[PDB]
C-alpha cells in the first residue's frame, strides 16, 4: 500500500505522542538503577576571542600555532594547551587531551570557568535518570568533596557508605569527604568562532581532562568489598568510563588488572539477574578494545555509535563491513549488528546515529520501538535546553520535527524486510526496530546526548516490558 510522507510524517506524530505517554507510566515501574564507574567535575568556559587571544600571543602564538599541525599526546605545556584549544577550533572537531602538568593545571582553574555541572558518563546520568527521572539511583563516585557532591540535583540519588560493617545508602552530599576535585574544563567556541585567523566552522568544544581517577578506573572501598549488597537493591545496570583503559601503565599495571575486577562485578549482576547496559564508548587501545568486545557476553545490552560499531568491525575481523558502516550504509549497519549478535549472544543492541536509531533485541514487541521514540525526544529536549530538570520538558520535544530523510528511508526498510509494524520488523529469531529522530537545529549542551540517548531508551524499555 502507498505511503505519501505527509501522511507518513502523520503516523510517526502519532507515535511519538503515544511512546511519551507509555513511557511516562512505564517509568515509575523501575525498582532501581546502578551506575558504575566514571563521576566527575565538568567546568564549562565559553570561549571568548579577546581572551583567547590575549592569552595565545602572552605565551607567544609560535609554539602554539605549532602545536596545531603537530597536535602532542597530552597537556605537558600551557602551549599544548592553547595550541590544542585552537586546533580543536580549526578543524571544528571535539578533542580531549589529557592535563599532565600540575603546572597546567594551576593555569586552567585561574583561568576559570563559566560554569560546573556533573560530568562522568555515570554522573550525567544519575542526574537524569534519578533528579528528572526520579529512578531510584545509586552512583560510582570515586573522588566526593563539597564541590562534587552538590552537583547532584535533589531526588532519589544515593552513594553507598560503609556504616560500620554496614552497607549504608545515602544522598552525595551526605557522603562528602576531604578527596580530589576531578574537573574536566570543558571550552566551547560557537558555529562561528573569530580567533587569530582561524575560524570554526562547527560549534564544538575542547576537553583538558585533569582527571587522575577516571583515568585508571579506581573503584571505592563500597564498590569493591560490599557489590553484592549493593546490587541487591537494582533492577537494571548502566556500566561506562572503560574506554580509558591502556594495555599497559608505566607503573607496571595493565588494563587486565581493571577488567578482572569488572568482569566480577558482571557475574554478580548477572547472579541476580540484574538487567545490565554496556556503553561501548570508542576503545583506541586495540587489545582493550578487544577484551572488551570478549566481555559483551556478559552484558544483556549494547549501546555505539557508528564508529564505534565500525571499530568492533575491525578488530572482529569484518573490516569490510566497519568501511560501510563508516560510510554510513544503512543496510551494512543492520548487517554488523547481526553479524555482533551473533558473535557474541548479546539480547539487545541499540544503535544510535545523526537521523535515526536501530535496536536488534533477541525478545519482540512495541516497547523496543517507543523506548527508542522516548529517548529520541529526551535527546532533542536535552539538545533544546541544554538542561534537563523535570519530565515534563521532555513534551516540548514533540514540537520538534521529525528528520524528514530518515522517514523516506524506511520505504526502503519496508521492501527489504517484513516490517509488520511501522519501525518493527519480524526477523527469524530476533525484532528488529527503526525509529526516525528528532534533530535539533544548533543545540544549546550537546554535553551528555548520547548518554541520554541510550540510558533513556534502556531504562524506560525495561519499564514498559516489565509491563
Ligand atoms: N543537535 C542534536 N539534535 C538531536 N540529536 C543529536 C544532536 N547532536 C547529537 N545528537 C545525537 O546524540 C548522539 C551523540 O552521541 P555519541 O555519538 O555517542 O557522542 P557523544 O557521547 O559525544 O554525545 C548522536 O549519535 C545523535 O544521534
Amino acid at each position: 500500500m502507498k505511503e505519501s510522507l505527509k501522511d507518513r510524517i502523520r503516523l510517526w506524530k502519532r507515535l511519538y505522542v503515544n511512546a511519551f505517554e507509555n513511557a511516562l507510566n512505564a517509568i515509575p515501574n523501575v525498582k532501581g538503577v546502578l551506575l558504575a564507574y566514571n563521576t566527575n567535575i565538568d567546568a564549562i568556559k565559553y570561549l571568548d576571542a579577546d581572551d583567547l587571544e590575549k592569552r595565545v600571543t602572552e605565551k607567544g602564538k609560535e609554539k602554539v600555532f605549532e602545536i596545531i599541525e603537530n597536535p602532542p599526546e597530552k597537556i605537558s605545556s600551557i602551549e599544548e594547551l592553547l595550541g590544542g584549544i585552537l586546533r580543536s577550533i580549526k578543524l571544528g572537531k571535539a578533542m580531549e587531551w589529557f592535563v599532565e602538568s600540575e603546572e597546567v593545571r594551576r593555569y586552567l582553574r585561574e583561568w576559570g570557568w563559566d560554569e560546573l555541572r556533573i560530568g562522568g558518563q555515570a554522573g550525567i546520568m544519575a542526574n537524569l535518570l534519578g533528579g528528572v527521572y526520579r529512578i531510584p539511583t545509586i552512583v560510582h563516585v570515586p573522588q566526593n568533596p563539597k564541590l562534587q557532591a552538590e552537583l547532584f540535583v535533589d531526588g532519589p540519588i544515593y552513594v553507598p557508605v560503609f556504616e560500620g560493617n554496614k552497607l549504608k545508602l545515602v544522598h552525595p552530599k551526605d557522603a562528602i569527604a576531604e578527596e580530589e576535585e576531578l574537573i574536566h574544563y570543558i571550552y566551547e567556541f560557537p558555529r562561528g568562532f573569530q580567533v587569530f585567523d582561524v575560524q570554526a566552522p562547527r560549534e564544538n568544544r575542547f576537553i583538558a581532562n585533569a582527571d587522575d581517577y577516571n583515568a585508571r578506573v579506581y573503584m571505592r572501598r563500597e564498590f569493591r568489598e560490599g557489590f553484592e549488597e549493593i546490587t541487591r537493591n537494582v533492577e537494571l545496570a548502566i556500566i561506562s568510563g572503560l574506554q580509558v583503559l591502556k594495555e599497559y601503565y608505566p607503573d607496571g599495571t595493565t588494563y587486565k588488572d581493571v577488567l578482572d575486577r569488572v568482569e566480577s562485578h558482571l557475574n554478580i549482576l548477572n547472579r541476580y539477574n540484574v538487567k545490565s547496559h554496556f556503553e561501548f564508548a570508542y576503545t583506541a587501545n586495540r587489545r582493550v578494545r578487544e577484551a572488551l568486545v570478549e566481555l559483551l557476553p556478559k552484558f544483556t545490552s549494547v549501546g555505539l555509535n557508528e564508529v564505534e560499531l565500525a571499530s568492533i568491525m575491525e578488530i572482529i575481523g569484518d573490516e569490510e563491513l566497519a568501511k560501510e558502516v563508516l560510510e554510513g550504509h544503512i543496510f551494512s549497519v543492520i548487517d554488523a549488528m547481526n553479524v555482533l549478535m551473533d558473535e557474541t549472544g548479546i539480547e539487545r543492541i541499540h544503535f544510535h546515529t545523526y537521523g535515526y536509531y536501530l535496536a536488534l533485541t533477541q525478545y519482540r514487541g512495541e516497547e523496543v520501538r517507543d523506548a527508542l521514540l522516548f529517548a529520541s525526544l529526551a535527546a532533542a529536549a536535552k539538545a533544546m535546553k541544554g538542561n534537563l530538570e523535570r519530565i515534563e520538558q521532555i513534551r516540548d520535544a514533540l514540537s520538534v520535527p521529525t528528520n524528514e530523510r530518515a522517514i523516506v528511508l524506511e520505504e526502503e526498510l519496508e521492501k527489504e524486510f517484513t516490517e509488520f509494524e511501522n519501525g518493527l520488523i519480524d526477523m527469524v529469531d530476533r525484532q528488529l526496530a527503526f525509529v526516525p529522530t528528532k534533530i535539533v537545529a544548533s543545540p544549546k549542551s550537546t554535553v551528555g546526548i548520547g548518554d541520554t540517548i541510550s540510558s533513556s531508551a534502556f531504562v524506560s524499555e525495561f519499564g514498559m516490558r516489565k509491563r
